DNA sequence: CGTTGCGGCAAAGTTATGGGTAAAGTCACACGTAGTCACCATAATGAAATAAGATCACTACTGGGCAGTACCAGACTCGAACTGATG
């Protein structure tokens, strides 16, 4: 349900998370990371949040902006 | 002890949503929208006609009475005559 309460604008903000968390879950991080380091740990606690207590953790990182205003 | 990664906290950053205000657009005023067959049931006469009714004319059948005739007496009336009392 949360999938379906997604945007094609969240998804693909989801994707650039995944994106920027990936190398981070390979033991290869990169030398030049641009985005700061308590986003990416917030972002790395959602994913193991999201795969322990739901069963996937790409559904972890949705952001569902249409809740907001 | 120092370093490194991780996580809480609270501004800060980004979307979204319902308000207000000047300012770029938008569009009608230019004589004009109402207007016209098609439609089939009901009243409604006026004519067409009725189906029976009304009367004429003829044919046949069957009740049935009127002007006139006729007899057998009974009964009242009266010519004609008889006969007795009388002044």
């Amino acid at each position: 349900q949360r999938f379906h309460q997604a945007s094609p604008e969240d998804q693909a903000e989801a994707l650039e998370r995944y994106k920027t968390i990936e190398p981070y879950l390979n033991g290869h991080p990169p030398e030049n990371e641009t985005i700061p380091a308590r986003t990416i740990r917030h972002w790395k606690a959602k994913y193991l949040i999201a795969i322990q207590k739901y069963g996937c953790g790409y559904i972890g990182l949705l952001s569902h902006r249409s809740v907001k205003g």
